[PDB]
């Protein structure tokens, strides 16, 4: 019933749905195998995530869902983001179909690769070198930034840039995920917490939370905590920190610590990200070319 994009247009019938992956504040993510994605070969599989409408479905859902959408389509395709294959409009439910990244999002592919503690027994010549290296950790902070930079070049903000939003495929390829949503910024329930714990508010720009400005540079504050997360293998910012206490530090100035391990050149673009002035924050074509230097350094 909504209108033909033939461009787009895949037959819902060789889509076959599996296991849902979480919820959303509109629609859910389901799991599902694809049969002929590529035209060229009608009969190969390949593994997809759909995007659809709950049964919660309202019109704004739908308004919502459609928007989201619309906006996969006009971004376009880039490496580091999870781009649109897609989409199911005629003769059933709405479907929004995107890429499947293996090893899930950045928060939990970090936490799940922290290094041994002092508890385990040695076994081996590598029982105290970890799954994580340095140069990796900063290719992934690269990576979201160019994929940030194209957002950005198409005109795009994220609104809640974080490593639980950044997606990690078989390859280790960081993938950006949930760029073109509509999040309600002008209801935003500040002291909600996620089913995993997660307080989003602390990912906003001052200018975001306190003035509801977004711009680039509001996620350019966003990826300096995206950075934090990073270089603390998966770590939440503002550590045992409450909203009501984050309000009253951020209006103070208040700034993350600089974590364990972590090299200055990196805690100085946190900083950089963290400057009140959005104008003082560097662009993400700076960022780029920042953490290339240090990448290029250490890949010898
Ligand atoms: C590839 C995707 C097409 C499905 C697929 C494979 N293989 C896959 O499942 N990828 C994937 C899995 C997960 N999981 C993390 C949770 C885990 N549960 C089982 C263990 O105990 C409880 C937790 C298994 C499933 C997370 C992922 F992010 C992905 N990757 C992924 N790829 N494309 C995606 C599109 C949307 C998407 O959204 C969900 C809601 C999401 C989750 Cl579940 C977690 N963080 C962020 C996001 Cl956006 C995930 C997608």
């Amino acid at each position: 019933d909504l209108p033909l994009d033939p461009l787009w247009e895949f037959p819902r019938d060789r889509l076959v749905l599996g296991k849902p992956l979480g919820e959303g504040a509109f629609g859910q993510v389901v799991r599902a195998e694809a049969f002929g994605m590529d035209p060229a070969r009608p009969d190969q599989a390949s593994t997809v995530a759909v995007k659809m409408l709950k049964d919660n479905a309202s019109d704004k859902d739908l308004a919502d869902l459609v928007s989201e959408m619309e906006v996969m389509k006009l971004i376009g395709r880039h490496k580091n983001i999870i781009n649109l294959l897609g989409v199911c409009t005629q003769e059933g439910p709405l479907y929004v179909i995107v890429e499947c990244a293996a090893k899930g999002n950045l928060r939990e592919f970090l936490r799940a690769r922290r290094p041994p503690g002092p508890d385990l027994s040695p076994d081996g010549p590598r029982s105290s070198e970890g799954p994580l290296s340095f140069p990796v950790l900063v290719s992934c902070a690269y990576q979201v930034a160019r994929g940030m930079q194209y957002l950005e070049s198409r005109k795009c903000i994220h609104r809640d840039l974080a490593a639980r939003n950044v997606l990690v495929t078989e390859d280790n390829v960081m993938k950006i995920a949930d760029f073109g949503l509509a999040r309600g910024v002008h209801h935003i329930d500040y002291y909600k917490k996620t089913s995993n714990g997660r307080l989003p508010v602390k990912w906003m720009a001052p200018e975001a939370l306190f003035d509801e400005v977004y711009t680039h540079q509001s996620d350019v504050w966003s990826f300096g905590i995206l950075l934090w997360e990073i270089f603390t293998l998966g770590g939440s910012p503002y550590p045992g920190i409450p909203v009501e206490e984050l309000f009253s530090l951020l209006r103070e100035g208040h700034r993350m610590d600089r974590p364990p391990h972590c090299p200055p050149e990196l805690y100085g673009l946190m900083r950089e990200c963290w400057h009140a002035a959005p104008s003082q924050r560097p662009t993400f074509k700076q960022l780029v070319e920042a953490l290339d230097k240090v990448l290029l350094a250490v890949s010898e």
